[PDB]
């Protein structure tokens, strides 16, 4: 179902990608954005009830992506993983994509 994924907002703000986020109205609305903190580096942003959590995508010198401890070969498989296994250690976070108008 090649189309654009609707999750990747190039480099936008932490503050703008939580004004956007706690517009969603679903846990796990999320989206990844480029860090303007670390530059080629990622992050991934997530509604979470009350409230938007921040996620670093991490880096190794092979270049996969982990958040904890599995490591992804892609952004887009490390964001499929996480739709189905929570991302957060406290709460049930499944992601699922934002809603545009
Ligand atoms: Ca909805």
């Amino acid at each position: 179902e090649m189309k654009p994924h609707p999750w990747f907002f190039g480099k936008i703000p932490r503050a703008k990608a939580e004004e956007m986020l706690s517009k969603q109205r679903h846990d796990g609305a999320f989206l990844i954005r480029e860090s303007e903190s670390a530059p080629g580096d990622f992050s991934l942003s997530v509604k979470f009830g009350n409230d938007v959590q921040h996620f670093k995508v991490l880096r190794d010198g092979a270049g996969k992506y982990f958040l904890w401890v599995v490591k992804f070969n892609s952004l887009n498989e490390l964001v499929d993983y996480h739709r189905s296994t929570s991302v957060s250690r406290n709460q049930q976070i499944f992601l699922r994509d934002i809603e545009q108008v």
